[PDB]
């Protein structure tokens, strides 16, 4: 039971100097007087940070607590215990020191202006659980006012994973990636970056759909907000209502609500129609009752079913390439992580991709991450 | 060798995950699944997280770097070093999981508007090297803006130190302390602080010197910036120099520049008079030469020789025993560990204080502080 | 739910290596070639191995599982995570590193031998759960054959921790040492030596009971093995079962097994009967019933009630101080660190002792034992 | 400077408990009674031991110290910091808990009777730097009467990464394995073994050859002591010194001296010859005599020159693989170990085999060593 192992624990975080005991010299040494000549130099050249800090391997886990997993906006103080999470799994699968800062505030103009001035003491920053669309307009003023990299799971990290499980399922379809009709339910904070992907990798009729139907620049209706997507997708000009771009369709890619896509629906995709469920907790429609209605592949973003596509395959390596190599996480850099995963095993029905604990995976990431742009 | 030292280590600080290996299982506790009710534990009693999560041990280090060490205004990059000696001395010393956060923003009313967002995230903060007079203001702001507590040792710490220090010298010297002069060279961030202490103790005649001389209400000359320490001293309303300051004085408390302090005063310094020359690197006077010309007992701020007076011997506790009685730092709280101190030892003119080795101190300083208000 | 969080954790006892991220120059230091020069000097001179690896630090938790807890001779098996459980406590309350180490061999010819030859690899040793009487052999060889520090809890580690709950009971009690009459049940690894401490501390008439009633000279029927107890103890030359013993009795030890002393037998002893109901898990009387029988003062090795008698208090310090110093443990040091605990805390009726978290206590065993001879 | 830095660490590796702040509740579930539970479940399973203690991850490092590095018989004391450096690297390439173990006592009879007995703490064994040919019998009997896996670097480890480099220099020559000559020189630890996997994996006409010459069964001059490996050898029936042997000779496989391969002899062997000279720290021949003598491909034991030859290519994996599987180490285990590192990179003249810090070899030999029987 989560709660009780929690105060039991009395959090998953700590710290631990390197030696076992300090004394005259020691002190001498780590701190005055001797230190002083760390800050001299750290000073008259900041890169020697990388080289006389952990400055090289720390990150901070930014929340403010708007987003938390699928609770809403429940604040810091519940996104706390959540980010330790993510801090967790940052040192557990990639040996990082990451430190939870969850921020109380919410207006997007100040967190940028908190966040940057945090630059001195990180490597690197993950964005994590806050809110869409400010998310977005946060994610993208800070990767490029900041130099150490700026990364954001639900964002940029689902993309990856997305994009990789998508090129695996394609090759099995086999199927050419410029003629094939992709619908994407839920255009939140992944449902918009997940499009911008597959429109990079090279899919032509993507089909977005939200709340109010096939998003179309024509019915202003579905443009709810300035994001735009109706702009770059649905080429064949379709309009209606999720069973109405479902038609022909070879590939489903939800990240909306649950049980929202009829198992009769399936049997109007064209053949060896691919099916991305990854609503959480509950699937755009019960994998099971997928496989039933006639899906060739099947996937959630839950861990009891085949073909689980979540984050943790990719924020380990993505993050430690780039808070290595020192630079911005650019779209070469997340499209070679796109690759890695997918290589990363040969695909199957019922394994298109690895599962997190698959430790090959994390070297085959952090070593493209390392090497890309 | 420091930096050596400093780039084989490659940091002095790290992170400890509680849990060896970690196995669907483990993962399904500590992040989602289970993590979402801890959330919801939190969101609906931010308390909660002193009992699910580190808050209770976590210390946040925060610098500009506007006044690291002896250096300057040298940067937070080159602050980054030595808030990670700090963060090391408070795990070694205090077992406080200790985070370094160095922030790149030198406006006052900013720093404060940065650091009040962080506290969802800790459990205390810990102000470390940030010049005078914003200090002052940043410090006062905080500690009254927030509810976990806030401390600085340049100022804080130093006057708690220095206080046990003169309420030992007092006894060895059988003097009263409603009835004794005491020059206090150096109105900084220390001294500023170590002068309203030495009120609240008791002593009565306090002599505030500085770059223009004695302060003095009536000689604005010598009334720099708005730090008042002019109105609430010097009672015999004397005016000069230094010099003209030791006349009769029982006590020098130095805390400015080196080689200031000229042997032959001392002589026109009442019988058996009190050198505590606690600048660095050069102490205003010699130890030795002090001895010599006429000092009953002197103390420095090195361990170079005897009676060595540092915040290492306050910090460590008052710091822990706050974070845990959750409350904020009161002037009753920093009385007791400066009594706390002072009786951790039986005073004698080559050791009025023990060292900060003696772990026998931290722990009547975290008791003192602890059961204090 | 003890079993549950023991698999979670998969061990209580992990390492960490001082730097966080290995490469090429490191190796070279802490391994070949640079660490052929580190063994040359500790070849050269075998005590630098305390100046260059553990050795200052380490101390092995031995036993043959022959005695483990309450349950007898389960074997090194079911010992292993009771002696991680001592390796736990050494970190946790005196920074020790103790490795738990179980031998599968019970010929106390061999132990020895073994144990023997782990020397170059420990600081000090600490003999765990290993049964009577052939513990007596073990500790009395190894200690005299080995030149680091060897101890046994549940034989000295209990005697210092029972004595001191003594003095402070017997100054509650106000009568005199020298005058009162101890009844000390269960002539076992630790009734053995709780019986010479009371005699050094100055109780005079002191009377051994086991399985076959008061030890008496005359009677060999008592006398089973060799230990002895019977020639320095009982003056009144008494004799008989329990019940007989405790006529007049002022203090009742027992470390044997529970419900044996019957509530009725307690009106039977003197004004104020002191109490130290021991034996686990079952005290030798249940708490409450003591002090509704009329007992003055109640302690048992449960954590449960009041007054808890637990070794814990007793080898963190100990042990830390006599591989410090590089010295043997000597009856002075145990001596010392009677007194030590004692005066840890004013002795009251539901205090006579503090409790094994009052990390005061740890630091005043440490100074002692370290002083001592 | 390795010493002055073993010095400064006090220690090259550190225990660390899960858990941080301990309170009366940790000790009712780590130690008594919690612990109790544990205790008897243990005992009645004893491979319960491998869920509720980190027996599942601790090894032991085994050595006397009569054959540490190249030093000779040291003693244990000078092998106590080579034992923590392997430690170290178990811990940073395997995440093993490693714990040194440095046995005073040299008879080959005791230092077996004394390790058995050491099982219940650990889940594997490790026999460092224990000199031959006591070595030889010391690992058979062990790895026979024990139930946890039982390795020795110097001579399987050796084995292992010798086979490897071997197959893919065989590759790069493209010749047959049943139809090449290998020589291979100084029988010793390591010798000994390297020609049993030679003929295992496929060589037939192996000569070994020591400082008496070729090892002949005839001539017994060369046969020193029992180890037989003349009468599994040397098919042509050759006979004479090291020159002789090399006649013809496709591959040279040193593990003996320095300097002893005149380059001019290298130009008596067949077609592009292969040097392995793995003798520390000055190899057969030098790398580079050897490039301009003739040699197709060439390989040290030193870092400073390609294609190095280490034993830490193999222990890392083969050791954890083995201990988690819970089995003994077998030869089918060993040779996947072998085909795993091979396989681990695409063979070159100037890189046969990859180089420790290759995170990838130590995942695929772990997962190899798993698998295997
Ligand atoms: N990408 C991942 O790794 C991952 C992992 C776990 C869960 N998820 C799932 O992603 C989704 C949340 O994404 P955000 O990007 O986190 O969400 P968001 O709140 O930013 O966007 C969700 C979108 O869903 C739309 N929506 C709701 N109901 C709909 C319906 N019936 N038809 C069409 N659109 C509908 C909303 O209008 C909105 O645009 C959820 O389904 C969540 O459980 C994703
Ligand atoms: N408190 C401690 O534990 C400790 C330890 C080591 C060194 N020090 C010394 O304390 C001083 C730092 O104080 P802050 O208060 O930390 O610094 P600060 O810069 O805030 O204040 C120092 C004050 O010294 C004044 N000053 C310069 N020359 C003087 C003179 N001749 N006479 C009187 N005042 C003079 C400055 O104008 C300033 O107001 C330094 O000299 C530093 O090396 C203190
Ligand atoms: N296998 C590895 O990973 C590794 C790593 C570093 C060094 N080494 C080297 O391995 C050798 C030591 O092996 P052990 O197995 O550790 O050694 P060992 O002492 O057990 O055996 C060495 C053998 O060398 C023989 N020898 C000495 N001089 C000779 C000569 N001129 N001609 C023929 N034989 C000669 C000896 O008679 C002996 O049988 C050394 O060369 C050592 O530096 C091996
Ligand atoms: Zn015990």
């Amino acid at each position: 039971d989560a709660l009780e192992l929690h105060r039991f624990l009395k959090g998953k975080i700590r710290t631990a100097l390197p030696v076992e005991k300090v004394d005259r010299e020691t002190l001498s040494l780590l701190y005055t007087p001797g230190v002083a000549d760390v800050a001299r130099a750290c000073a008259e050249d900041p890169e020697k940070t990388y080289v006389y800090t952990s400055r090289w391997n720390t990150v901070a886990v930014v929340s403010d607590g708007s987003a938390v997993l699928g609770l809403g906006n429940i604040g810091p103080y519940g996104a706390l215990p959540v980010m330790e999470g993510k801090a967790f799994l940052f040192k557990a699968f990639a040996d990082i020191d990451a430190f939870p800062i969850c921020l109380s505030e919410s207006e997007e103009e100040k967190i940028i202006s908190i966040v940057k001035s945090l630059e001195p003491s990180f490597g690197g920053i993950n964005l994590e659980d806050i809110g869409a669309p400010k998310c977005f307009r946060i994610l993208q003023r800070l990767s490029e006012e900041m130099n150490i990299p700026v990364f954001h799971d639900d964002q940029q990290g689902t993309a990856v994973v997305v994009s990789a499980a998508f090129l695996n399922a394609l090759k099995l379809t086999e199927k050419k990636i410029e003629e094939v009709k992709v619908v994407v339910n839920g255009i939140g904070a992944a449902g918009y970056n997940i499009v911008k992907f597959l429109l990079d990798l090279g899919v032509k009729n993507v089909v977005a759909v939200d709340r109010k139907g096939i998003l179309n620049e024509n019915d202003p209706e579905t443009c709810l907000n300035e994001y735009e997507i109706a702009r770059i997708t649905n080429p064949e000009r379709l309009s209606g209502d999720l069973e109405t771009a479902l038609e022909g369709a070879d590939f489903f890619i939800g990240v909306s609500r649950g049980n929202i896509l009829k198992p009769e629906w399936i049997k109007k995709m064209s053949r060896k129609p691919v099916i991305f469920a990854l609503a959480n907790p509950v699937p755009e429609i019960d994998p099971e009752l997928a496989r039933e209605a006639g899906a060739f592949i099947v996937a959630t973003g839950r861990s009891d079913h085949p073909n689980q596509v979540n984050n943790l395959l990719a924020f380990p390596g993505i993050m430690k390439g780039a808070v290595e190599k020192r630079s911005k996480i650019t779209k070469n850099m997340l499209l070679s992580a796109v690759e890695a995963i997918a290589r990363s095993c040969e695909p199957e029905p019922e394994r298109i991709i690895p599962e997190a604990f698959d430790m090959k995976v994390h070297l085959n990431v952090y070593t493209a991450v390392k090497g890309s742009a």
